[PDB]
C-alpha cells in the first residue's frame, strides 16, 4: 500500500504545516501537523476542557462505530517550547492519504496548553519519530507510520515541505518526479528516539565550505533550523545590522535587509537554503526588526534540522530495519 496527502502552511511565514487525517467511522477529518520528532498521534476531542479549545476541529470518538476505549491508558507529554497536552486514548481506524491503519492509537486531548489553544488551525500532532518515545501508559503504542510500515510498499516515508507553498508527505513510495539528481543517504542513530544523524558541514552565502560534524535531529515539527552557536555567529555576521536579542529570544536583523544562503552538508552533497528561507518577518506587526530563522541551539542540548533546513530539500525517512536519512535537492 501507498498515502499520499497535501501538507499546507498554517500562515504566511511557514510556521507550522498542517495535514488533513481521516479518523474514525464515519471519517471525521483533523488537520495535524506531522511531526518527525514526536511520537504521539494526537488530537482535540469532545473531551478537552472546553476554555482550552477556540476554534479546532474536535475528535468525537462516541460519533465513531469503530472507536474503542483504550482502558486505563492515559498520555501526557512536554515539548522542547515548553507546550504540552494531556488525556486519554481511544484505538480507531485512521487514514492518510488513501492509506489506513486500523486499531491506531488516537490520544484525545483532555487539557493543552495555550500555545494550542491560541493556535486555531492546528487540531492535533501526529508523531513520526520512534514508537519508542510515545508518552502512553502503561502499555506504549506504536506512531502512525510503524503500525503501517508491514503494508507499505517499502517502509520509507518522504517529506517535501514548501517554500510559502503546499508539498507532500508520501508513505511507502519514493516519487523520483519531486527532486532533482540523486538522493544522498546518511546514517541514523535511534538511540533518543529520534531521526539523528550527522551533516558532514556548512557554508554561509557563497563563502567556502566549512568541513564540520553537525549532530543533529531531522524534525519536521520544528519551525527554524537550530546549530551550534559558532555556526549562528558566523551566518548572522554576514547580515549587516544583525544581533542576538536577549529581549526578543534570539537572533533579529533589519528587515529591509538581503539575506545570505546557508548550505548543509549531507555527506558529500550539499542542501542550499535560499535566504528568503531564513526570514520570518518582523518581531511584532510594523516593526523594521525581523527575525531569523537561523538561531542557536546551546541550550536547547541538541541541534535541530526543521522546516527552514528541511523545505530546502526532498528528505526520505527510511524505516528498514536499520533507519536511514535521505536528502535531494529540489
Ligand atoms: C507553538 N506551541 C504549540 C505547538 C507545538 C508544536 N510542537 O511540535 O512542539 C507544534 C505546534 C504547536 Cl501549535
Amino acid at each position: 500500500s501507498t498515502g499520499s496527502a497535501t501538507t499546507t502552511p498554517i500562515d504566511s511565514l511557514d510556521d507550522a504545516y498542517i495535514t488533513p487525517v481521516q479518523i474514525g467511522t464515519p471519517a471525521q477529518t483533523l488537520n495535524l501537523d506531522f511531526d518527525t520528532g514526536s511520537s504521539d498521534l494526537w488530537v482535540f476531542s469532545s473531551e478537552t476542557t472546553a476554555s482550552e479549545v477556540d476554534g479546532q476541529t474536535i475528535y468525537t470518538p462516541s460519533k465513531s462505530t469503530t472507536a474503542k476505549l483504550l482502558s486505563g491508558a492515559t498520555w501526557s507529554i512536554s515539548y522542547g517550547d515548553g507546550s504540552s497536552s494531556s488525556g486519554d486514548v481511544y484505538t480507531d481506524t485512521v487514514s492518510v492519504g488513501g492509506l489506513t491503519v486500523t486499531g491506531q492509537a488516537v490520544e484525545s486531548a483532555k487539557k493543552v496548553s495555550s500555545s494550542f489553544t491560541e493556535d486555531s488551525t492546528i487540531d492535533g500532532l501526529l508523531g513520526l519519530a520512534f514508537s519508542t518515545l510515545n508518552t502512553v501508559s502503561p502499555t506504549q503504542q506504536k506512531t502512525f507510520f510503524d503500525n503501517a510500515k508491514a503494508s507499505l510498499d517499502s517502509p520509507v516515508f518522504t517529506a517535501d515541505l514548501g517554500y510559502h507553498a503546499p508539498g507532500t508527505y508520501n508513505f511507502g513510495f519514493i516519487d523520483t518526479t519531486a527532486y532533482t539528481g540523486s538522493i544522498t543517504y546518511t546514517a541514523v542513530s535511534t538511540k533518543q528516539g529520534f531521526w539523528e544523524w550527522t551533516s558532514t558541514g556548512y557554508a554561509v552565502g557563497s563563502g567556502t565550505f566549512k568541513s564540520t560534524s553537525i549532530d543533529g535531529i531531522a524534525d519536521t515539527g520544528t519551525t527554524l533550523l537550530y546549530l551550534p552557536a559558532t555556526v549562528v555567529s558566523a551566518y548572522w555576521a554576514q547580515v549587516s545590522g544583525a544581533k542576538s536579542s536577549s529581549s526578543v529570544g534570539g537572533y533579529v536583523f533589519p528587515c529591509s535587509a538581503t539575506l545570505p544562503s546557508f548550505t548543509f552538508g549531507v555527506g558529500s552533497a550539499r542542501i542550499v537554503i535560499p535566504g528568503d528561507y531564513i526570514d520570518f518577518g518582523p518581531i511584532s506587526t510594523g516593526s523594521s526588526s525581523c527575525f531569523g530563522g537561523i538561531q542557536s541551539s546551546a541550550g536547547i542540548g541538541i541541534n535541530i534540522f526543521g522546516d527552514v533546513a528541511l523545505k530546502a530539500a526532498f528528505v526520505v525517512f527510511n524505516g528498514a530495519t536499520t533507519p536511514t536519512l535521505g536528502f535531494a535537492s529540489k
